[PDB]
């Protein structure tokens, strides 16, 4: 009785198989840098955990980024430090480039290197097929990169995607929501952001993987192809399985949740309905024709899984037929 177990069905035992020191980030000691070195130039917004700030590093007059973190837990900033320190210098992975005492908060900001962005939202509405293709590569590097050394990052969106489409340059940021994965543990449902949520955690699903993280993926490739972001529109975390439930149909839904042997929450009971699994083709159309492509469908329709498990992996995704055209470094 109680829910079935999941394991991943890559990287399943990295963490175990590390020194205690790489994962174990409640003992981290952090290394704290010269707080005067960074001059703070402008904000430039404030989120639920930090405020964010173009700064200048003064012994090299670079631009750099500053988050100054709200009040949190020791272990939480930790645990976001210990993984910025393992994953850094990997591929498209943001460099933190210092920790230092901010003392005015109170509390640590983190200074990571500038990266000249486009607002995803701008940007988008001008990606060629080429470049999503492009990019999406670039985002399975970093992807594959921080699964092969065991974390999952739990909050993959546009937003944290940082791209210099003039240098063809990308980074994914903001690695305060990811994990250590360890096979057996229960893990927060609450992560990742509604539109980007998978299956398991609207469906309070605890023993989830890597694999999250396609989803997320997914999510982001459907309303680049199909220009439609977001694409599963949520209003709410109920009404977003519903979204889903919509396209992927609910007969699948009850196969997912049978294999788990998880129930839904009874408030679905009267939202939910019945619903075929819809043709990716549905949501092609004059103005987004030019974007999709037979490999495209197909590569969307294996990212976007209800099971979990079923999902391609990272590196299993770089190999599919859509990255043909893309040309290798
Ligand atoms: O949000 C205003 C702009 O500044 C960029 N920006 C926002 N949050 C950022 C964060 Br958080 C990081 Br780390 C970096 Br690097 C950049 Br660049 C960030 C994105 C926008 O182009």
């Amino acid at each position: 009785s109680g829910p079935v177990p999941s394991r991943a069905r890559v990287y399943t035992d990295v963490n175990t198989h590390r020194p205690r020191e790489y994962w174990d980030y409640e003992s981290h000691v952090v290394e704290w840098g010269n707080q005067d070195d960074y001059q703070l130039v402008r904000k430039l917004g404030r989120g639920k955990y930090s405020e964010v700030f173009e700064a200048i590093n003064i012994t090299n007059n670079e631009k750099v980024v500053v988050k100054i973190l709200k009040p949190v837990k020791k272990k939480k900033i930790k645990r976001e430090i210990k993984i910025l320190e393992n994953l850094r210098g990997g591929p498209n992975i943001i460099t933190l480039a210092d920790i230092v005492k901010d003392p005015v908060s109170r509390t640590p900001a983190l200074v990571f290197e500038h990266v000249n962005n486009t607002d995803f939202k701008q940007l988008y509405q001008t990606l060629t097929d080429y470049d999503i293709r492009f990019y999406m590569y670039e985002i399975l590097k970093a992807l594959d990169y921080c699964h092969s050394m065991g974390i999952m990052h739990r909050d993959v969106k546009p937003h944290n995607v940082m791209i210099d489409h003039e240098h063809r340059k990308l980074r994914l940021i903001d690695w305060g929501l990811a994990e250590f994965y360890h096979p057996g543990q229960e893990y927060n449902v609450r992560v990742a952001s509604r539109y980007f949520k998978g299956p398991e955690l609207l469906v309070d699903y605890q023993m989830y993987d890597y694999s999250l993280d396609m989803w997320s993926l997914g999510c982001m490739l459907a309303s680049m192809i199909f220009r439609k972001e977001p694409f599963f529109h949520g209003h709410d975390n109920y009404d977003q399985l519903v979204r889903i439930a919509k396209v992927l149909g609910t007969e699948d839904l009850y196969d997912y949740i049978d294999k788990y042997n998880i129930e839904l929450d009874p408030r679905f009971n009267d939202i939910l309905g019945r619903h075929s699994r819809k043709r990716w083709e549905r949501f092609v159309h004059s103005e987004n024709q030019h974007l999709v492509s037979p490999e495209a469908l197909d590569f969307l329709d294996k990212l976007l899984r209800y099971d979990h498990q079923s999902r391609l992996t990272a590196r299993e995704a770089m190999e599919h037929p859509y990255f043909y055209t893309v040309v290798k470094d």
